[PDB]
């Protein structure tokens, strides 16, 4: 229950290109490297010899593949992916010793989806059915896993910033963190939505209506690199970090990098998250090591958003993060692989419910 040595160090990546896990699809098993994404809900894999791909799902070679005779189209601002739906047998070699029949989108056409020079060929959407495409009737991978096996309904991520990490499927590994886990409620089961109730720069409150910290929504998303903040909050955050570190104007907007010869002028950032108890919150503290990401040239790893707050790899790399789906909560503890990053509580915060934005 608290030890999963087989699953420790099962993630790899390249800086800025996400974290991936080895998976097998079909019979006989086809090995594929798959992007771990808590911000989406489709299991989708390259199914055609796109030039950027080391390998791809060859449906014709699999005796257990079943055609669902249905297309799926996922548009982005940039480009897109498009594919054909089916089911097949799926395993995770460095995961639980089980095999499940899962939905798979065989990607037949894409634009700006596969990265030139990356070592992954698909995406594993770990979020809920509600945001699955084409609709919520397409059961996500993790739902299928839980429905078909005795694997407990939770997973955890230790993202260590080329890069490596651990995805513990069905449990928690206590050697992957120090101190205690602190839990924040999943507000709704679509994205991993949470509520930020207070933001501090260097220990100083931003003094904003907390509703705006979640304007639209706040999510935990392993497929995003940056800490993304709502426009107005980003505005205030930058203005406060700027004043704490008194650099070009375009650097703050992510329009150009800044280079130095091969930290203390930059403040710590505390996010207070809604706790499990009425009027109780806790805080996570991230270092400038987290929001200043090397590409010695660094890209300011905080950016504005029109889709709400996104707690991406920047945040997650400082912490062991538990996606406790059974109890509708997300746990945070100091990573045993990350001034140090901190998770602290309890704090008294009133009117935390008001911080959630409603349609
Ligand atoms: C992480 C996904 N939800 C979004 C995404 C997909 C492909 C890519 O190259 C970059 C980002």
């Amino acid at each position: 229950r608290g030890s999963f040595v087989e699953m420790v160090d099962n993630l790899r990546g390249k800086s800025g290109q996400g974290y991936y896990v080895e998976m097998t699809v079909g019979s006989p098993p086809q090995t594929l490297n798959i992007l771990v994404d808590t911000g989406s809900s489709n299991f989708a894999v390259g199914a055609a010899p796109h030039p950027f791909l080391h390998r791809y799902y060859q449906r014709q070679l699999s005796s257990t593949y079943r055609d669902l005779r249905k297309g799926v189209y996922v548009p982005y601002t940039q480009g897109k992916w498009e594919g054909e739906l089916g089911t097949d047998l799926v395993s995770i070699p460095h995961g639980p010793n089980v095999t499940v029949r899962a939905n798979i989108a065989a990607i037949t056409e894409s634009d700006k989806f596969f990265i030139n020079g990356s070592n992954w060929e698909g995406i594993l959407g770990l979020a809920y059915a509600e945001i699955a495409r084409p609709d919520d009737s397409l059961e996500p991978f993790f739902d299928s896993l839980v429905k078909q096996t005795h694997v407990p309904n939770l997973f955890s991520l230790q993202l260590c910033g080329s890069v490596g990490g651990s995805m513990i499927i069905g449990g928690i590994d206590h050697s992957l963190y120090t101190g205690s886990l602190w839990y924040t409620p999943i507000r709704r089961e679509w994205y991993y939505e949470v509520i930020i109730v207070r933001v501090e720069i260097n220990g100083q409150d931003l003094k904003m209506d907390c509703k705006e910290y979640n304007y639209d929504k706040s999510i935990v998303d392993s497929g995003t690199t940056n800490l993304r903040l709502p426009k107005k909050v980003f505005e205030a955050a930058v203005a406060s970090i700027k004043a704490a570190s008194s650099f070009p104007d375009g650097f703050w907007l992510g329009e150009q990098l800044v280079c130095w010869q091969a930290w203390n002028i930059f403040p710590v950032i505390s996010l207070y998250l809604m706790g499990e108890v009425t009027n109780q919150s806790f805080r996570i503290t991230i270092l400038p090591q987290q929001y200043l990401r090397p590409v010695d040239c660094y890209k300011f790893a905080i950016s504005q958003s029109s889709t709400g707050t996104v707690m991406g790899a920047v945040i997650m790399e400082g912490f062991y993060v538990v996606f406790d789906r059974a109890r509708k909560r997300i746990g945070f503890a100091v990573s045993a692989c990350h001034r140090t990053a901190a998770v602290e509580g309890p704090f008294v915060t009133l009117d935390m419910e008001d911080c959630g934005y409603n349609i």
